[PDB]
């Protein structure tokens, strides 16, 4: 209904006016469906009252998935909603409780699904949102269907888990069969792990990413995708109409939020919940036409660099990532080095009883993987081990004054005292040297002992060695990394572009590692939303592409 070039003009008459559009759409989409008189007496049948997990979420008649009679067997809270160019593409449902697992796998197997997108945790904020309808390790019995844990593969924002699910009371077919035995089927549990338990995503990024992968994993000649949250219509109806979008966006490069959102209204109740995730909805499509695309595969990236080069996408590209905090802005600036690096408030790393200049940063693996922060000041080195015991961090790198212990005096936070055990040294390539010290913080309160080891660097990146000796440091950290936990403590003199280098350089190397492809605009546009000032010259931009482009060989 509207053309994708008057998006970014749409978004704003939107916005405008103390967004007043958004507001009367939303207002439109909630009262859209009421005179229909729509249905949900199975729902509301007392039978049925134990397999709903909110009183007021109901499966509307018409619509909902039934399941085959067993000798009100048929009941499930889910309903049929459809697609892009496609009648019911989805399944949206609440999350199973235990009492309906049963169903809830009996209904996989019945509608031939083999997609799960799930966007809860199980328990947000002491609260349980969603029941564990799987194994956690090998196998476990569901009625007739036996659900096996294949793999599990965890990135920062989602799981994926790979299942194979087995009916006992299907016949297993010929023995030859390339498809393998029929009785048998492969089930993808694409898991959102960071979904907020308040309000909606602060990134569109990796959401972006999670609904781009988990959609193309739907395969030909398969039976709807199974998208879930708690009630299964705020996060799930969310999902599926920027699914939706992103696939109309491609095909006819139109967007039509509000009429697809009034139609599946009338497939399932609270679909779209808030006017907040409403505005997600729009923002995120937004990033989504204007962010181009940027993950490139291991077999592309030295021809892709090569025409980002040329008059450029390299430019508009960090014109992106350059784009880019109140605590900060302060009570709080002789605690700053240089306060035009400073965290985002989003990002900011809290000190247990305010403020210390240091941002979470994410990893490959985890979010809040890296705290980059400032070299402390003097003033500053009480708050800087009080951030390292707060958050059990147990790795310092430092990239180059001492603001650690020595031998003669330990260091007294009310707390914690902190205290050096043993001082050594790594060598490498250019016959460079790492200093390490090891640290342990003990309270002084209770029993606990904190270890942390400290790594003083070289100068880093080594200019006058080859660009693919930059990771030999990055490498160290890494396998020290897996011995240990907590975050992974970084720092230059502020918190800025060596430091930002280190966290960006370790991601997209894991990426290129476990996925044989990298996305380096996303990872160096997360880590200045994150902390802004981090990487501010083109040249610090064009060197990541440079240096992951020597590991491709």
């Amino acid at each position: 209904a509207i053309p994708v070039k008057q998006f970014v003009k749409h978004i704003g008459e939107l916005y405008s006016n103390n967004q007043h559009g958004f507001s009367e759409d939303f207002e439109e989409v909630q009262r859209c469906t009421a005179d229909m008189n729509i249905t949900a007496e199975h729902s509301n049948h007392p039978e049925n009252k134990h397999k709903n997990r909110y009183i007021n979420i109901l499966a509307y008649d018409h619509s909902r998935v039934k399941l085959r009679p067993l000798p009100h067997s048929d009941y499930i809270n889910a309903n049929y909603v459809d697609g892009y160019n496609k009648a019911k593409a989805y399944i949206a449902t609440q999350g199973p409780l235990k009492s309906t697992f049963e169903d809830f796998w009996r209904m996989i197997w019945e509608q031939n699904t083999g997609i799960i997108v799930m966007i809860t945790n199980l328990v947000e904020k002491g609260r349980r949102k969603c029941d564990q309808y799987w194994p956690t390790e090998n196998s476990e019995e569901y009625g007739n269907i036996i659900v096996t844990l294949k793999s599990t593969k965890i990135h920062a924002c989602y799981t994926v888990r790979r299942f194979s699910i087995r009916n006992t009371k299907v016949k297993k077919g010929q023995k030859g069969n390339p498809k393998g035995r029929q009785n048998e089927r492969v089930v993808i549990q694409y898991h959102y792990t960071q979904w907020p338990d308040m309000g909606v995503p602060e990134y569109a990024l990796p959401v972006l990413t999670f609904v781009r992968r988990s959609s193309a994993a739907r395969m030909p000649e398969t039976g709807p995708v199974l998208v879930h949250c708690s009630a299964g219509v705020g996060r799930t109806g969310t999902y599926i109409v920027i699914d939706s979008m992103l696939q109309q966006i491609k095909d006819k490069s139109t967007v039509n939020v509000l009429g697809f959102l009034k139609h599946i209204r009338t497939q399932r109740n609270y679909l779209v919940q808030t006017e907040e995730q409403y505005i997600f909805i729009h923002d995120a499509l937004l990033e989504a036409i204007l962010g181009k695309e940027t993950e490139v595969s291991s077999n592309q990236l030295h021809s892709y660099v090569n025409s980002i080069l040329i008059p450029t996408r390299l430019e508009k590209q960090f014109k992106l990532v350059t784009q880019c905090f109140s605590a900060q802005k302060e009570c709080n600036k002789e605690k700053n080095r240089n306060s035009s690096v400073v965290p985002s408030e989003r990002a900011r790393v809290g000190l247990a009883p305010d403020y210390i200049n240091a941002s979470y940063i994410m990893g490959y693996y985890r979010s809040n993987e890296f705290i980059i922060t400032q070299h402390p000041l003097p003033h500053t080195t009480k708050d800087f081990w009080r951030m390292i015991w707060d958050h059990n961090a147990q790795i310092i790198v430092m990239l180059p004054f001492v603001y650690w212990p020595s031998r003669e005096e330990s260091m007294n936070c009310e707390a914690f005292t902190v205290t050096l055990i043993s001082k050594d040294r790594l060598c490498l390539s250019n016959e460079e040297q790492i200093i390490i010290h090891d640290f342990i913080l003990e309270a002084t309160q209770d029993d606990y002992v904190l270890e942390v080891r400290h790594f003083q660097c070289p100068k880093w990146p080594n200019p006058d060695a080859p660009i693919s000796s930059t990771f030999e440091l990055i490498n160290v950290i890494k396998e020290e990394a897996l011995t240990r936990d907590g975050p992974t403590i970084v720092h230059d003199e502020y918190g800025a572009v060596s430091a930002g280098m280190l966290c960006a350089l370790t991601t997209l190397s894991q990426q290129l590692e476990n996925e044989n492809a990298v996305d380096v605009f996303q990872v160096a546009k997360m880590i200045n939303l994150m902390r802004p000032g981090v990487f501010t010259d083109i040249e610090q931009y064009q060197f990541i592409y440079k240096a992951m482009l020597s590991l491709v060989s």
